């Protein structure tokens, strides 16, 4: 039994979170949404504002987080923050989270969250700053459903890599499945699918092999 | 001015996207992102898009008849092709604004163990087809990376919009017990930027050495 809570200016990106779908239909997971302008207390109910320090755009403000992460969280809750620089999100951080009772994600938009939110909230519960890849994103949203993806279908009741896959009609278009694979020969298939997978590793992604680039 | 079409079972999925778009970025005639259900261009009654692995092993391939089907339909010799998979080469910021400057973009969203290789090859010899992942991490299927790569290119597009960076602050100046660090209220902007230079590289070595 998994609790998310995700707080979002955009609760209606967060939509597309009903595989989780299938997970909370299940009953194992439960995924809530919340907008943070309800924790404002001010007419045009503002969340950001210029940088200490100048720069451009704007920060959110730490009162109305504050508030928001006082009302959601317990001192056994994980507060992921995703920011482009934060840890690197791997696979082995999605099993490590797949066993948590607790997962609070707080997505920030403009240029990023007053620092202080975190520094505080450290201070009462374990909190991970983390970044899903090195490619620029305008908020934190997108980044969230690509961790609940990856953590959800790891929870209890759901290298190198993998090189190709084929199915009928044995040929198409003119083009054949490798007659190994038609064989039925299971040594052969799987020493077939090892070079296959090294080739694809060696081209696509040397580095997971202790190559350059 | 870029169309993008996605291809996927999960049409609802990729909802969002067209919430995310600015009116008048569409007004303008700058950008257009259509959704398709994969069921469309299935030949059977149960609308079928998947099927067991040649030579065995768990879970279920994409048909290429469908797949074939619908990319027939949707591409050009013009289109960029874009297939996420977590066996493909990796999608970076350089990738992003390589795409940025595409007329048409059509991504194809896989699920189950992926789709017959044969559809992405046969593809490849009459338009530009590229594979990709967008980090060290399994998903069940290409959906939400395809909302990744979209927001990440678009956000590149004229008009739809090394180190790390340190932290940031704004009001109030003392919240909780905290300060914002005083160097910033100080008016010296050369000091400013010094200070900003060191959070830089101390937030770079603790959290990402690789980069340096
Ligand atoms: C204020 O929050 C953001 O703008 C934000 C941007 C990005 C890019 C990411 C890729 O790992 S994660 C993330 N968060």
């Amino acid at each position: 039994s998994m609790k998310i809570d995700v707080v979002t200016i955009f609760p209606e990106y967060l939509q597309p979170v009903r595989l989780p779908g299938k997970a909370i239909d299940a009953g194992l997971v439960d995924v809530a949404v919340h907008d943070l302008r309800r924790w404002t207390h001010d007419v045009h109910k503002s969340v950001d504002d210029s940088p200490y320090g100048g720069g451009p755009g704007m920060v959110m403000k730490p009162t109305v987080w504050g508030d928001a992460l006082d009302e959601i969280c317990t001192s056994e809750t994980l507060l992921v923050v995703p920011t482009p620089a934060g840890y690197p999100f791997t696979q082995e951080t999605a099993w490590q989270w797949s066993t948590e009772d607790h997962l609070v994600i707080a997505c920030g938009r403009y240029e990023g969250i007053d620092q202080r939110v975190a520094d505080d909230a450290a201070t009462r519960m374990r909190v991970r700053e983390v970044s899903i890849g090195d490619y620029v994103l305008n908020g934190g949203e997108a980044a969230a459903l690509v961790i609940i993806e990856a953590v959800l279908r790891l929870v209890p009741g759901v290298s190198l890599l993998e090189g190709p896959s084929y199915t009928r009609p044995p040929s198409w278009r003119g083009m054949d499945v490798p007659p190994v694979l038609l064989s039925g020969d299971h040594a052969k298939i799987a020493a077939w699918r090892a070079e296959q997978s090294r080739q694809r590793t060696i081209e696509r992604r040397p580095d997971l092999l202790g190559f350059d680039s």
